[PDB]
């Protein structure tokens, strides 16, 4: 908490091969998980989650995407990573990328719920985005078990949103 | 909580005479109170009513008259937690003589010589900084600087015993 969002240059990101500007404020936030297999310890590691971001971008390329598919990413220790950033249409939620923000939580949460550190980072990213008119003040957080993992989904269901 | 910062145009701001950009993040936040004499201009209002937007405009007018390039502060916060955009992020203000080049000036609307600021105002203050830091506009260790003369005894006393805003 209290740090800055890690910019594209910190994790040595490649310029995108195409960047489509978003038509004003996003009013939705789609939460996805990178997967229990992301590894291809380093759940926090010593700045290991930073090369994972770099890698995810590389993966997203071979897949035909214009750049890493998410607008932001968050690791289990609470550090936020700038993906496509604010104002750019991502390629994360088929057919719904145009007016939403796509966030990816690094790791799998099909069995274990997210750390309070990760949850806090997410709440922060939302509050700050809204403060700066990047996100609509009513933006709903959307996800499903298939998207962010049963453990993550179950948690939002219990705390009617992020816990505490 | 989820509300955006109020942009210049929402309070009918007139464009700056000149806008000087700021090289590098700001490493310090200077706190100033608009004073007990804030209700002066026309003569509750300082509370929830949005008469506050009219006060921000009034301040700008006062600052122009004195020769400033625009309203003196980068941001202003009222007692209900509403944050208003002054000069905004990345621009040098004219709020703390000699120290404007690498800092952010925040004015708190009211008189805090005797009464501490509402909790709503503190949280907004807290949010502004944290979001400034997240967006890399303020350094990660930026110090909230002030004195009783600048922001009122009551405000100074509170930050002084909590080494910054109280949790």
């Amino acid at each position: 908490l209290a740090d800055s969002i890690v910019p594209r240059q910190q994790w040595a990101a490649i310029e995108p091969r195409r960047q489509i500007k978003m038509n004003g404020r996003a009013d939705e936030i789609f939460l996805w998980q990178t997967g229990p297999d992301t590894c291809s310890g380093c759940l926090q590691d010593s700045s290991c989650t930073e090369q994972i971001v770099k890698a995810l971008q590389d993966a997203d390329f071979k897949e035909g995407n214009d750049d890493i598919k998410y607008n932001f990413l968050i690791d289990q220790d609470g550090v936020i990573y700038e993906g496509r950033g604010w104002g750019v249409v991502g390629q994360h939620t088929k057919g719904r990328d145009s007016h939403s923000i796509g966030v990816a939580v690094i790791g799998d949460f099909g069995k274990k719920e997210p750390s309070q550190a990760l949850q806090d980072a997410l709440s922060k990213l939302i509050i700050c985005g809204q403060a700066a008119e990047e996100l609509s003040s009513g933006a709903r957080l959307r996800t499903t078990p298939a998207m962010s993992g049963q453990a993550f989904y179950d948690m939002l269901d219990r705390c009617d949103g992020l816990c505490l």
